[PDB]
């Protein structure tokens, strides 16, 4: 039984004193790495000054506002409003309400169906008003097409579905820039360009799920920045606080915010914001990401090296592919690299995960896809640690297959 | 907006150094009062040791478990499962999923309609609230209660048992002005629920963790709920967290029998749990809940009721650490100062005189920290009177 005693930077240590590199940044979230005392201190300060309560009585510099202001500053242009939640998934629920409630107020209440992709639908409990298009997963679902052309097809499928459902019954299309959860499904070059093209010609809202891509994970602040999308709403969480304290929220384009306020501010609960203690943490977490240039350094210094290094693993017999951008990476485990076939039923990723655990690496396995989203602050040294331990474990996995 | 610099016990101080008594315990939540360093220290400790989960490994004593264990210990008997959320309202959403998903797995997917009450929450239907003071006209409290309870049975039949998933109610409606039910209500509702195959959800977001004097409102009115939404006083509002407590029989049906929506991550944020656990440790181990029941509550209630003499007060009501004051133009008919917005004025004068009572229309309400002292109750009822006198004066 293996118990963690201490955590620092990108590393955990067990009771035995064995060092572990957390390649998944806690669970997608721990951006600035473990043990940043500044965040602890933010929380502490607020918790004793005034833990809860806003409006009528409030602190000298309410963290709710200053955090929102901070978020809108790093957001895509046009995104001026932030409605905070206690979690990321609460964010996605909230956005579903907001898009439907939005269209109602425009006097088009028929607009209700949400178009998701396969393997990124979310909760929402087939519901006679959430439909799916195929995911842009070339490696698994693109057979023998070129990435580029597969992308275009998977993008066109959106247009088809909008028409099939009918524009006047569609409320919104909603997608993670990169699905990352379903195994870092990085789209072909051509996808988002084409989806942009489509969205431009239909009167539907566009929700970027930045729960995972948010706050530096792509190298840019948001995946929406990276793929250059113009979303109407953005769900955030996780890296908002580097996972040091629960918080989520929705960033909202001005034009949309104005509609859920004017007309009817009943459901616009004059942004009671979120919890002061969470916000205080979030604000310091954002201050740190911008002011110590961690996002910038991820883009310019960590990312390029991580990607290069990770790709060296392509030589390994077991690896059908390495893919990744920013601080996202994935490794496909195949029986034959040519046909991209898997070790059917053997559950190989499981084995590879096992060996990662045993050898002081945290990669997550999504089926036969190993994935990584390490803290944005990982060093060259630590990337060397990572790709090294990765290889050890790939060798062990292969060995174990015989 | 007045600028608070520090908070202690049941008191805030502004920049001017003026002392303010928070009669609403933050917003229903701050149970143990402000500035308990123990809670700050719990959060701090966890935030640096291990702020969030990872796929593989965990700390020596994960606070998620220890908190759930702690909750199940204070819960009504049978309540063995806790699914945590990031908020209270996320709890109520979650429970809506759970009750519907529950019935589906029993092979009765038509069971979906939720029966709420008016002023607390086809899809979702409502019955009338047990608010004798406003909506009972000239009936006796007892008989009005029975009627308001019978209205449930009527609605179940109207909707039809095979389409009803659940009935869902706060034991006492906090939000909507401390709507304390007649004696007879909950007894009768129990009677009704006993004869229909529907689930019963207690919304303990507000009544939870001592507010009634017992741990839960469900304890107090002696209800046998199938699910309980919690939040707020779980951490004394020091850090956001919520959850659902779930009867064994229900939990067994949503886990095995229909392996689906209990993996995932409902395990709850370690940092929040650490706080929650210490908050609960404090409530049980320093006997705050017990002392609320036995020492604080009786005195608060007594004292508060002295205000009944005031011209403006149609009624004082309250149990445990809940209280309400009705502001009327004529005590006989229970009429209000229609349209004058009197509660507004009374609230205003409370703010200006270092008291936080919340106004729900013309109902002033209080839910002070469970730790309020006799001294502080004296402070409260005293400032209350001052402000009632000021409000009345201002009406001329």
């Amino acid at each position: 039984p293996r118990i963690i005693t201490k955590a620092q930077g990108v590393h955990l240590w067990d009771s035995e004193g064995h060092k572990i590199l957390d390649g998944m940044a806690g669970l997608w979230c721990v951006a600035v790495g473990y043990g940043r005392e500044e965040l602890v201190q933010a929380a502490e300060k607020q918790m004793r000054e005034l833990p809860y309560y806003n409006l009528f009585f409030q602190t000298a510099h309410p963290p709710a506002l200053e955090l929102a202001k901070a978020i809108t500053d790093v957001a895509p242009k046009g995104m001026t409003h932030v409605f905070f939640t206690g979690s990321g998934s609460e964010g996605n629920d909230t956005v579903l309400r907001m898009v439907r409630h939005y269209w109602a107020l425009k006097g088009k209440p028929h607009k209700q169906t949400i178009i998701g992709r396969i393997n990124g639908y979310h909760g929402s409990t087939p519901i006679p008003g959430i439909v799916h298009i195929p995911q842009p997963y070339w490696f698994g679902e693109g057979g023998d097409m070129t990435p580029d052309e597969f992308g275009v097809w998977a993008a066109e499928q959106l247009e088809k579905k909008i028409l099939e459902v009918g524009e006047d019954n569609v409320a919104a299309f909603i997608a993670e820039p990169i699905q990352g959860a379903g195994g870092v499904i990085i789209p072909p070059e051509t996808y988002w360009p084409k989806v942009k093209e489509i969205l431009a010609r239909y009167d539907i809202l566009f929700v970027a799920d930045e729960v995972i891509c948010g706050f530096g994970r792509t190298g840019e602040w948001f995946g929406s920045d990276y793929y250059d999308l113009k979303p109407d709403l953005m769900t955030i969480a996780k890296g908002l606080t580097s996972g040091y304290i629960p918080m989520g929220g929705v960033i909202v384009r001005d034009t949309v915010a104005k509609v859920i306020s004017e007309g009817g501010d009943f459901n616009h609960g004059f942004t009671y914001s979120g919890h002061p203690v969470a916000a205080a943490v979030g604000l310091e977490n954002l201050r740190i990401l911008r002011d110590e240039k961690i996002v910038e350094k991820a883009r310019t210094e960590a990312a390029p090296y991580l990607q290069k290094r990770l790709r060296e693993l392509q030589d390994h017999p077991l690896v059908g592919e390495v893919r990744g951008l920013g601080m996202l990476g994935a490794i496909e485990l195949v029986k034959d690299k040519a046909t991209r076939s898997r070790y059917e039923g053997k559950g190989v990723g499981m084995i590879c995960r096992t060996f990662c655990f045993e050898n002081g690496l945290i990669m997550r396995a999504v089926g036969d896809t190993m994935i990584i989203a390490p803290p944005l602050v990982i060093s060259h040294a630590e990337i060397d640690e990572l790709v090294e331990k990765a290889r050890k474990c790939l060798d062990l996995t292969l060995e174990a297959i015989q």
